[PDB]
């Protein structure tokens, strides 16, 4: 298995030393630590001992000052919604929770910029954007658990990456924490700043392993006047992808969703959480969203692009809808299909970028190679921007079902030139697959740039660099 | 200010190069004239040595021999640079990037383009929208500037304000590092989690980390219907309410918002014999629209000029579809720094403010500078907070420089504002930093220089403090 690197381990005097730096954060009853020590798949435990909820930066900075000099690991932890077991201790690494770090600190009404602690949770500063007629430029499924800090260390897709793009270009400034407690202030609340290094971008998709995230600046779009979603069901996967590229030709730039999932997803989501379906049976589903100024033009839009896609058959059957109630509802087909797979027994989770040509290939293929021991196997995701969420339930774990799966899969991805983890990040999970994805000589630069940041390695070990 | 300890080029090095790069070798001191002076002609190397690779592994083979010498190398690409970054101080060795200009693949389904870091931005524009796509930036240097310049310096540009940055547009970089390490970043995908976002370092590294050979980058789709909205606005006020409604009546289809003063039409007008459509503003506003249903757009903007108009934020307009008008109006815009250096000497300053506050610094530096400066604009990128003050006079002055500096740089720094917003640090503002960044910032970006470059072949006296 995993070896234990010869960290230190956490004494008496340590407690008291972050009682000190931390009054009233820290925890070490193990019933109250079991939690945090397991990920959100709940496959992978950690054995830590002691967890710590600062509320300032300059606590952070405390804190991993004495644990650089005491060398005791830590695992920072956000809303542990992560995927790749990042987010759970392995063994006994110190865990530094954001929970507490959930203050505002600026937003302005004109720019749209938000400055806010990086344990904020993304659907509270959704709303509180959205009070102030701004938006989140990314939003999830794990949204109402999910933190910024976390986001921002995960690099975080979503659900409106293909209208608003990546954090690497929405955050404008980030104050992080290094292993040592030296506290980087690059928190530039600035649109635009070509003055050096773009320091920040380090630690965009990090994932905690090159610095704790503090402060987090972003980029808020503005609040769309007329919303829109449809969702329509195809008759197979060569309509979907038609009408995606004729979804960006007569909606274009009011496109801010474009999403798939399969007849078994819809079914999943249908017996497990008792949502009825609000289209004709089909093979796969399409979610459009459309983000506009004009409800009117948007309308035109989405009519005019209806008309023809049920014309000329790349749509069986669809619906509209513009209500706020209707429209979550749409949506939450989509957001919880996660929810209902992990719920169906053991998922085995793949989270692939690949070409959207070829981006159902490898569902169609693992039904075949997998017989009556794959409980269920579903593929969905964001076909815009290339992204396959692959997925396989069993009534429980096989290695024999594993090995079928890896190292296929990597394999077939690598034999498109595609990213083993669009989205989700390396972590535990993924850690000695990364070759599939990335040259060695890439790999070399991210280990130098960790020994530079970290060099005791005390921010998330056994992570997400290979061994 | 003094020339660190490199080797100088022996003879020996000549045929040495001429092995790795033949016919790539320009020694001669007229030729070599040209791209050792900066595109404002302030600053000029001594470089006996230009070499003009074609291919990745001709860089990555020069430099593995520069390592080992110690030889100072001074990437260029089409040396429109305003930091004076782009020309070495002494006599560094020239890597032009001119002949890499291959476009190595272009999907025309996904809209990814991979070329060569030495293909002009103009003629690539050119390429993808021959492919109905287009370049996500584009600047006033397109004619000659180079995606690989363009990614080194982070250039942010005329349509920043649809498109946002290259650390999103851009999707991968093969960069070649100080000792030859060849790294490939140059990943074809929207989405790739595996790792640290390596590429990001490199973009804005302005030379300092590697030379980047290759870049892949998402093309946005060509839009059917262009507009752009040219108007006169009889105050500052008034331009930022101009913005204000154009944002909330126009929205997702809004493509750039430029602004100018007054001072910066009569010279584009004298300079540039460029004559303005409009009546006489103290400022112009310059919006353009990019959408995908032409009659949406035009009842958009139509709705938006008749409350413009109709409230008193624009006193006279006009609108170009025609995409020779169009030009027409963009031309006025872009080439405004040329009609600024054809004016005399030009005192410039590239800063990111407040947008309320953009145009403040021009009405004090006027109050300040009497009748010792011959003009001082304001004009940019309104739309990102952008300013680009330029103040010109007669001759250069060093009372007028010190006028000027400190006070510029303390008063953005006073807005928590950036000191290079958009052209970077390169030789000019190296020692400016410090209004912009806090020394533990500072210090890192040393640390990653001394790991990624610890001999500082790659452009000495730049781009980091002293
Ligand atoms: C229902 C559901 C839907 C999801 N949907 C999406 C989706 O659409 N797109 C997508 O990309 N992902 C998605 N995810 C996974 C995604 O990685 C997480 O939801 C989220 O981005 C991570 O935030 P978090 O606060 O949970 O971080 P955690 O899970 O707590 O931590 C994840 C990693 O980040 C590090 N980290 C956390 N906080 C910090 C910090 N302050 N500083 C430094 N490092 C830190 C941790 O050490 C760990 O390595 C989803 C997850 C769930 C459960
Ligand atoms: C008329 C005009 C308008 C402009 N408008 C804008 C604008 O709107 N926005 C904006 O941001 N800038 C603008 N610029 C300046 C802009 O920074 C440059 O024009 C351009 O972005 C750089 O390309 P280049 O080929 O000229 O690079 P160069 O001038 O040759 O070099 C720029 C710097 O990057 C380095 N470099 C160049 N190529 C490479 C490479 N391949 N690998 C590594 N390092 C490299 C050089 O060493 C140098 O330090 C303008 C310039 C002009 C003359
Ligand atoms: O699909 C999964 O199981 C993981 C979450 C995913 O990012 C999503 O888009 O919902
Ligand atoms: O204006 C300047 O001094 C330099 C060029 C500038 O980036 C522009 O936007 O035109
Ligand atoms: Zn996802
Ligand atoms: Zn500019």
């Amino acid at each position: 298995p995993v070896r234990r690197l010869p960290f230190s381990t956490v004494s008496k005097q340590d407690l008291a030393a972050f009682e000190r730096i931390v009054p009233g954060g820290v925890v070490t009853d193990p019933e109250a630590l079991q939690a945090p020590n397991v990920d959100w798949l709940r496959t992978l435990r950690g054995c830590s001992k002691v967890l710590l909820r600062p509320r300032t930066s300059e606590e952070v900075s405390h804190i991993l000052r004495h644990c650089h000099e005491r060398n005791l690991a830590v695992n920072p932890q956000g809303g542990n919604t992560g995927m790749v077991g990042g987010s759970v201790p392995v063994f006994d690494e110190i865990i530094l929770s954001t929970a507490r770090m959930n203050r505002v600190l600026s937003f302005h009404s004109v720019s749209g910029i938000l400055v806010c602690q990086a344990g904020c949770v993304l659907e509270e500063l959704s709303r509180y954007v959205e009070e102030r007629d701004f938006i989140m430029p990314l939003d999830l499924g794990a949204k109402g658990s999910c933190h910024i800090g976390g986001n921002v260390a995960t690099n975080a897709g979503g659900l409106r990456f293909l209208r608003y793009g990546s954090l690497h270009g929405t955050v404008l400034g980030l104050e992080v924490v290094l292993a040592d407690g030296t506290v980087l202030d690059c928190l530039t609340s600035l649109r635009k700043d070509n003055t050096g290094y773009d320091l920040k971008q380090l630690f965009i998709g990090s994932e905690g392993t090159l610095g704790i995230i503090t402060t987090v600046s972003i980029l808020c779009p503005p609040k769309p006047r007329a919303v829109n979603v449809a969702f329509l069901g195809c008759p197979g996967f060569a309509e979907v992808l038609q009408t995606f590229s004729t979804c960006k030709g007569m909606l274009g730039e009011i496109l801010s969703a474009f999403e798939f999932m399969d007849a078994v997803c819809m079914q999943l989501v249908g017996r497990h959480l008792h949502l009825a379906s609000p289209v004709q049976e089909s093979p796969f589903y399409v979610l459009i969203e459309t983000s506009g100024s004009n409800a009117g033009h948007d309308a035109e839009k989405l009519g005019h692009f209806l008309e023809h896609a049920l014309g000329s058959g790349l749509v069986t059957d669809g619906t509209m809808a513009t209500d706020q109630r209707k429209v979550k509802m749409l949506w939450a087909l989509r957001e919880r299909i996660t929810e209902a797979l992990s719920r169906d027994g053991y998922v085995y989770k793949y989270d692939l970028s690949l070409p959207v040509e070829r981006l159902y290939d490898i569902v169609t293929d693992l039904r075949a190679r997998l017989g009556p021991h794959a409980k269920h196997v579903v593929g969905y995701g964001h076909l815009g921007d290339g992204n396959l969420h692959l997925n396989v339930t069993a009534e429980a774990f096989s290695p024999s079902l594993l090995a079928a799966l890896e190292p296929h899969v990597y394999e077939w991805t690598a034999g498109q030139q595609g990213s083993v983890s669009a989205e989700h990040g390396v972590g535990f999970r993924k850690r000695d697959v990364l070759g599939y994805s990335k040259p060695p000589g890439a790999l070399q630069l991210m280990q130098q740039l960790k020994a530079l940041l970290d060099p005791k390695g005390i921010l998330n070990p056994y992570k997400t660099l290979p061994s």
